[PDB]
């Protein structure tokens, strides 16, 4: 593997939740173990588990992997991190100010921007201790920070200006005045990050042109930003020698060899590697190891059931909620033309490009978004100056500007699901909700059992369910409480004697049980389809069907 070949002292990995980050990071790990190297593991995720595939504990403390000689490890949680960087704000204006003040101001450093900015805190520690490359040939990270992290404290506006109290766009800047470090050390690490030869970055995909699209935009900004280290590395992919007997396996194999022939331009000239879909989920050192070889039903009812549940009452808003990729849009779809066949008058809204009954009303987020941050430029940086302008305009580059502007456009037709069914195929976060309330938010009505009905969509895998769980639990801090939840892409629920797509199926199981016996009010499983569910036909495909009952 080109990705595996001198890895300098700093190696980070980066990709969407679920694409195996953590896997590779630990499979790394070994390999550069057993080649007589010293490393170190850092562990980054929220609930981490390279303790569990260990077969031990890690803490915020180095330790050594008993079961792996030359391997130590490390756990940076980011939800302290963030907990810890909030209270090192709020902690000194307590008692000074007022509750509901120390109360505002503690939500606005709630969010996943705060999360980013603590996570990029703790990595410029690592980064800028010379001490440690004097213990370590490397430092394995399984995630990596955004070019938008990067971008916010590389601009000289985030060290010389400061943007008022407002209730708009600089909305996420809060987290800024938490930075502890002296200003050269961050730009130290950012120093560290774009030197080839101190640093790798390892964009991690699958064979889906979805996923692509996204890893070749990280990998753009990235390179701008001055990490041009970079490799690609397409993990899970499907080996031909299973696409034999089973049509959906050939299916499958179909549409990752036309992507992986098609490759975004940008990701072209990158060095790649593949890694081939493994049986089960790796929990041991042997398991890992297999990963980077160069050589190879459930009682949960249909969308179906869950459709003729919100058909009930025959009208109401219908959000669907989850990570990127995760098929918000074709749920979206796929409730509103089933909805629409059952007779109702039906208003779908999408953010994306794709009978009489039903109405599509398409958004462009981009100029929603551009609307929106030009509309903040006029109030806020009215009395700022060139460097904190830019300050701002990198603020109103977060995520959640564009989630903030589409929410926004398509609330302008929120008040049709009084009569009828709004389905939505994106929403804001628990924390933008809470934020932009505080400001316009039709809050009451999301918070309405009866005229709001919010679902999350995820997938039958760890990451994700857990992506999902957090999501939940934010949406509930505003007084939203999920309706149900879809399991999008099951192979549980599919048809296939591919042996291979079997023991994968087999993977889910506790992931689905998860969502029933502890995360979900309700449930609905979707296939995997063998075709692209583009069409209305795969589209009511999804579907499945429901036996009418009294
Ligand atoms: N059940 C499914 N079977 C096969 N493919 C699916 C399924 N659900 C979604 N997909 C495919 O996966 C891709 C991602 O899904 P979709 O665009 O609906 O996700 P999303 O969460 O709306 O995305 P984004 O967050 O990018 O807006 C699409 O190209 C789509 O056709
Ligand atoms: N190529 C692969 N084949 C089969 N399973 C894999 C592969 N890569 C990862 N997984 C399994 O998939 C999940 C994806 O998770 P993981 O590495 O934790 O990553 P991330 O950091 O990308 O969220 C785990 O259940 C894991 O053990
Ligand atoms: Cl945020
Ligand atoms: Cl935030
Ligand atoms: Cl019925
Ligand atoms: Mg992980
Ligand atoms: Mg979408």
């Amino acid at each position: 593997m080109q990705f595996l070949q001198n890895i300098p002292p700093y190696l980070f990995f980066t990709g969407k939740g679920g694409v195996g980050k953590t896997s590779i990071s630990c499979a790394t790990a070994i390999r550069l173990a057993e080649q007589g190297k010293r490393v170190l593991l850092v562990s980054t995720d929220p609930a981490s588990n390279v303790g569990q595939v260990f077969s031990q504990t890690i803490g915020n403390t180095i330790q050594a992997i008993a079961s792996v000689p030359g391997l130590s490890a490390l756990e940076i949680d980011p939800q302290a991190a963030a907990q810890q960087y909030r209270a090192r704000i709020v902690d000194p204006i307590k008692g000074v100010l007022p509750d509901d003040v120390v109360s505002s101001i503690n939500e606005q450093l709630s969010g996943a921007c705060t999360t980013e900015i603590a996570a990029f805190d703790e990595f410029t520690g690592l980064l800028t201790d010379a001490s440690l490359l004097t213990r370590f040939d490397h430092i394995i990270f399984d995630t990596a920070p955004t070019g938008h992290t990067i971008r916010l404290l590389q601009l000289p506006g985030a060290w010389s200006s400061f943007i008022d109290s407002n209730p708009e766009g600089a909305s996420c800047l809060g987290p800024m005045a938490g930075l502890e470090k002296q200003r050269e050390q961050y730009a130290y690490a950012v120093e560290a990050l774009s030197d080839p030869k101190r640093t790798r970055l390892v964009l991690v995909a699958r064979l889906q042109k979805s996923t692509l699209q996204e890893v070749a935009r990280t990998h753009l900004e990235l390179a701008a930003i001055g990490l041009k280290n970079q490799y690609l590395v397409i993990n899970g992919v499907l080996p031909k020698t299973e696409a034999a007997n089973d049509t959906l396996a050939a299916a499958i194999w179909e549409r990752e060899q036309e992507a992986l022939a098609n490759l975004p331009a940008d990701l072209a000239g990158l060095p790649t590697d593949t890694l081939f879909l493994q049986p089960v989920n790796m929990v041991g050192v042997s398991a890992l190891s297999r990963l980077l070889s160069t050589q190879p039903r459930p009682d949960i009812p249909s969308l179906s059931a869950l459709v003729d549940d919100i058909a009930r009452n025959e009208h109401g808003l219908i959000m669907l909620m989850g990570k990127g990729g995760v098929g918000k849009t074709t749920m979206a779809a796929a409730i509103a033309v089933r909805l629409a066949d059952m007779g109702f008058d039906v208003h779908l809204t999408t953010s994306d490009p794709a009978l009489n009954n039903l109405q599509v009303s398409r958004i462009d987020p981009h100029e929603e978004t551009e609307r929106y941050r030009q509309h903040v430029l006029e109030t806020k940086g009215k009395e700022l100056d060139e460097a904190g302008k830019r300050l701002l305009e990198e603020d109103l580059r977060s995520p959640c500007t564009e989630e903030i502007a589409v929410f926004q456009a398509f609330s302008r037709v929120i008040r049709e699901a009084g009569k009828r069914f709004v389905v939505m195929d994106t929403a804001p976060t628990g924390h933008t909700l809470l934020l932009l309330d505080a400001t316009t938010t039709p809050m009451m009505l999301l918070q309405d059992p009866e005229r709001t009905k919010v679902l999350l969509v995820t997938l039958p895998e760890t990451t994700p369910v857990l992506e999902a769980a957090n999501l939940q639990a934010d949406l509930e801090r505003a007084g939203i409480h999920p309706w149900g939840w879809i399991i999008n892409n099951s192979l549980s629920i599919a048809d296939t004697r591919s042996p291979l797509l079997r023991m994968r199926a087999q993977q889910e199981l506790p992931q689905i049980e998860s969502v029933k016996r502890q995360h979900a009010s309700r449930v609905a499983l979707v296939p995997v389809l063998a075709s692209e569910p583009t069409g209305i036909d795969k589209l009511k495909q999804l579907a499945g069907h429901h036996h009418h009952h009294h």
